[PDB]
């Protein structure tokens, strides 16, 4: 147990970095990892001039001491260089020309105790509250003279170097900006054998990006309130059905994590929950899954666009499907033409002789979706009628009420038509929108009935997100949740190996979803009023692994 | 430093308590309260016989030790006692009788220093594993001198009543039996402003009767931790209505740590809408608190949800229930059995402002009823014979449980975009939608609209006792039924209400039986239901208004 340095005087990195203009030259087949966050600093200043919600979350980090701890601090350091036995405060640590782009207005950083590194400047330079050293030694030194909670070193990129490559850091607080900005210093390549991520936060939107923090921690290389929690807990159980059958040993990185706060968990865990605790079920397909009955996911699209991360998706297809719904079309030859082919194997004659739909034309799905959008109740003839003001407008009306009627309990969007169900290729599997609207600010509730989590979830969260947007956007509001609840929630048997892939990677900040905002219109979006930007995500995943 | 024995010594009390006939006596409009579980004892034998699971508990609890947080209690005793001098095991501290009681397969007390009070006999009559003792003094003693994690009292009734009389009792650990035996010797009543509860576990069921575990406590008079408060970083100074609703009105509901009984999932929406809903005006100019999208989840193996935190009445709903699978749109039908939920939306006015002008007063529309028995047939009115039109839902689910267990298509669905209009009001209940597995049916229901402090509760009781009846005429047994709240909101008027039933600890569930002979869902009838072992707080008029 020889102790480390950086472990007796709590020395800890706290850092922000945006992705790099582009070394590489353009992004066709854009390959992510760690090092996409590594732009710190351009021509002495921030690459982003400007993020509120770092700077909030480097201030109360860095300025942040809990009193009650300070004792075993300070026993831990006098032991450790031999010694004896008014508001705590942290220690920071910045290089000179990071100190020199600190606002006036902001120096000396308030409630802490700044240190700088110069050779060029002594202390006769400053006119302010720091102490000035000339090499990290004196650092060291300077902490064992001092009363204090934690030192952070705050950069810049001479200084994070110089404290890596010595062995110093017991953490990093990381803050991952996800925009690309012009950068002429970068943080340094972060070693996976030297330090791992344990932590991931919720994701936000500040000053028009995206970001989230994460921390790395350095690898090895009343009491009777405790007891009647025990007592509360007599009647569990010793194993999960299939924990021997799915060995956790398999998520080492899912299991290995402290503070899984990163939304895109929420679908994570509803997966690790049904490997372990799910039911062994067979189903119309034969192909056999695991099994659970109702969850429920909540994203805040006001803080970012809830694209999966943990494997690369592409919207064109389903973006393509939504406008396909709203113009309330039902031939799948449209899709097939666009070379979206979501359909296509339910509308071949024999998905359609299966289904007894003996007088169905090929790729006609029948009354679905869109039919049931712009024209619930009127008699289905084929694909190619045209059902003029026949049936209810349910999109028009909730449309409506959404501007009209904002605080109706009865603004929902209802596909399960139970009349239409045997004339449709598949009976809906997203059941109904709900909409709820408070303070200019549109929420969604979408029920599915039936949830493939490998293949069709990740879709099915991305278009309901898209639509909410849509809806928020022509009714004058400001999306704000989208809730996905789950009824039967099932893992094909055939998508676990590549699930479990999935979940032992770590999520990237999300996506910003922009609308072009002349559309004023529910109908009259097409697929270029539509952009998605900085999606990072890991590698593509085949589901299906079959050859 | 202001130290009692109880606290020093760490003496607790453990029971279970059943409630107790009274035979030919009172039952009107039973009250009922913490003393209604009393019965330890009959005829030197225990009230229900056997139950396993308490036993488990029993043995868990009194065999616990933490090693580690002895140090801490040594210390303690030691100071205390003006002394500092294999393995840590528990006492525990029975009467003559109780001893007597245990069964000699299992006395004495595996893994636990056996202790028995006794003015009768001494140590020859038994061993030197087992310890005797002539009075109470005689423990402060034995305890002062062993190595013991803590001391548990475990009866029988002569044992708790002196201990509690003198005041040696930190802490009682108390199983509730809801279900009544006879009994021929109590635990004593507690005192409220002596002893509060401070934990409630989850409801099961063991050997035909639900029970809970709950705990009083004696009234008075490293790092990766700050990791936490970082990520808490963008968080409020306040809750939002805070100033509004004041938190210092739930002193019972925040003082206790451990609320695993399931009726918190109902009150903990209404303490998260109180606390963090939005203010909105509605229908009307009537002010509501409201979130969007909550689940709850019951077991109905191991009990049947009726709230406990007030008194419900389910003839009204059961009669609703049975008027839905009958079809029937036709409200004067229930109102001519004082069924008065439909009453209000079937009046002349009601009707006229739905714009209903060719409706018959009582005349419903084509709500429930006809949707679950013929959807998309055209609705007529309330008298005409619609038999084989639209489509038969309630069959069709019921036949894809028995065919098609497996299946993710079974749905009931109420909502009939086409027909809203027509109704005298759009359904609340939107859907349920059916899961089998291992022969065990859970049943989801989807609320569009939540009137949490009135609606909510008869909803999860109808749609539990829905789940139990599709279960039955499928031969299957019903696991869970999972609420899904859309608009869920409190109404203004309800909050000093609600106020109320938010610091009132909650009973362990009832059960439902049904007639075991009913196998087709149309042949239920009223006297099919019976509620039993309802223990329930004081009716709440929800708008306290006079
Ligand atoms: N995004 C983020 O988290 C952060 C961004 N930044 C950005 O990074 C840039 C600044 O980084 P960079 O240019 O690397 O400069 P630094 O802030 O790392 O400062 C470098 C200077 O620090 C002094 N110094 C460093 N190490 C030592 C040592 N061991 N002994 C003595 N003196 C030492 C020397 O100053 P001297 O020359 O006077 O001797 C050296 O020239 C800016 O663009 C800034 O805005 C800044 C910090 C954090
Ligand atoms: N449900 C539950 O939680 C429990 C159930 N029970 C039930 O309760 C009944 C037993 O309770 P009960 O009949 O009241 O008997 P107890 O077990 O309380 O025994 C009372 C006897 O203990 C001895 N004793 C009591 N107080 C003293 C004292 N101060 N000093 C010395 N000796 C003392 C005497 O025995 P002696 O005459 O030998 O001197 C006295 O008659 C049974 O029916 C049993 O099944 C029992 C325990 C727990
Ligand atoms: C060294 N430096 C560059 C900088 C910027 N953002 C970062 N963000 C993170 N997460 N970590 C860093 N090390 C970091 N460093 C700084 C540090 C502080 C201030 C500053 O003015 N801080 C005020 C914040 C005032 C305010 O904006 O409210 C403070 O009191 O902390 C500016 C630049
Ligand atoms: C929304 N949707 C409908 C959908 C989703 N999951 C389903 N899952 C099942 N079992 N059956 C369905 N009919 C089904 N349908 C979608 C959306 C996208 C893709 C899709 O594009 N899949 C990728 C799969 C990529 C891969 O895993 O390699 C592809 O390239 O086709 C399929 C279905
Ligand atoms: C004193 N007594 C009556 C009795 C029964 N149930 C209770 N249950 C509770 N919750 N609290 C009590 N005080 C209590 N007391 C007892 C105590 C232990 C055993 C007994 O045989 N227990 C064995 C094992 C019994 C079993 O596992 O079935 C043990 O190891 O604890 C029987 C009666
Ligand atoms: O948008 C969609 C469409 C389908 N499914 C899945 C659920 C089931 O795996 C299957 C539909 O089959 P049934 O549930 O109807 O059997 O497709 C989705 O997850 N999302
Ligand atoms: O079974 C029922 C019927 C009604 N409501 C409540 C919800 C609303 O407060 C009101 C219905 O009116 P709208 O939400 O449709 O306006 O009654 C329930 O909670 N349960």
């Amino acid at each position: 147990m020889m102790e480390q340095v950086c472990d007796v005087f709590d020395i800890y990195a706290i850092c922000a970095c945006c992705k790099v203009e582009s070394k590489n030259e353009g992004k066709k087949n854009e390959v992510f990892n760690n090092y996409t966050f590594r732009g710190l600093g351009n021509k002495g200043v921030l690459p982003w001039k400007c993020n509120s919600l770092d700077m909030k979350y480097f201030c109360a980090v860095t300025t942040y001491v809990n009193e009650s701890k300070y004792e075993k601090l300070k026993y831990k350091r006098c032991k450790y260089l031999n010694k004896e036995t008014k508001k705590l405060q942290n220690v920071v640590v910045m290089g000179r020309t990071s100190w020199e782009s600190i606002p006036k207005k902001f120096k000396p950083l308030s409630n802490r105790i700044n240190v700088i590194l110069s050779r060029t400047l002594k202390k006769e330079d400053f006119d302010e509250d720091v102490y000035i050293i000339n090499k990290v030694e004196d650092l060291i030194v300077l902490l064992g003279k001092l009363n204090y909670y934690k030192c952070f070193i705050i950069g810049g990129s001479v200084v994070y170097q110089e404290f890596l490559e010595k062995k110093l850091i017991k953490k990093i607080y990381f803050t991952r900006i996800n925009s690309t900005y012009e950068c002429d210093v970068f943080f340094p390549e972060i070693n996976e054998n030297e330090y791992q991520i344990i932590s991931v936060s919720d994701v936000y939107t500040s000053n028009n990006t995206t970001l989230d923090f994460i921390i790395y921690k350095k690898t090895n290389n009343d009491d009777e309130e405790e007891d009647d929690f025990v007592y509360f807990n007599f009647n569990k159980e010793k194993e999960e059905k299939n924990k021997n059958s799915i060995h956790p040993n398999d998520f080492q990185i899912y299991n290995s994590l402290k503070y899984k706060y990163h939304p895109e968990y929420q679908y994570l865990n509803i997966i690790y929950d049904i490997m372990m605790n799910g039911n062994k079920q067979s189903d119309r397909t034969g192909v056999g899954v695991l099994s659970k009955f109702g969850y429920i996911m909540k994203f805040d699209l006001s803080q970012y666009f809830p694209l999966l991360t943990t494997k690369k998706l592409f919207l064109r297809g389903i973006i393509e499907e939504l406008l396909w719904f709203i113009r309330g079309e039902t031939n799948g030859n449209t899709l097939l033409n666009k070379n979206v082919r979501i359909w296509e194997a339910n509308g071949t004659r024999e998905f359609l002789d299966n289904r007894k739909l003996f007088h169905r034309e090929v790729n006609d799905l029948g009354p679905i979706y869109g039919f049931q959008w712009r024209h619930f109740g009127a008699e289905y003839t084929n694909m190619y009628d045209n059902y003029e003001n026949k049936g209810v407008d349910q999109l028009k009306n909730i449309i409506n009420l959404i501007k009209n009627d904002p605080t109706s309990r009865r603004i929902l969007l209802c596909a399960w038509n139970v009349k239409d169900l045997d004339q449709m290729a598949l009976p809906p599997c997203h059941i109904l929108c709900q909409f709820y609207v408070f303070d200019g600010k549109l929420s969604c509730i979408m029920y599915q009935r039936s949830c493939d989590l490998g293949l069709g979830v990740p879709f099915n969260i991305a278009s309901y997100s898209i639509f909410t947007h849509m809806i928020a956007q022509v009714c004058n509001l400001q999306p704000a949740q989208f809730i996905h609840v789950l009824g039967n929630a099932h893992v094909y048997n055939n998508h676990i190996d590549s699930l479990k892939i999935q979940l032992n990677r770590i999520p990237y900040p999300f996506p910003t979803l922009k609308l072009n905002p002349d559309i004023k219109n529910i109908e009259d979006f097409t697929i270029s009023d539509f952009t998605i930007q900085n999606y990072v995500h890991h590698e593509k995943i085949s589901m299906d692994m079959a050859a």
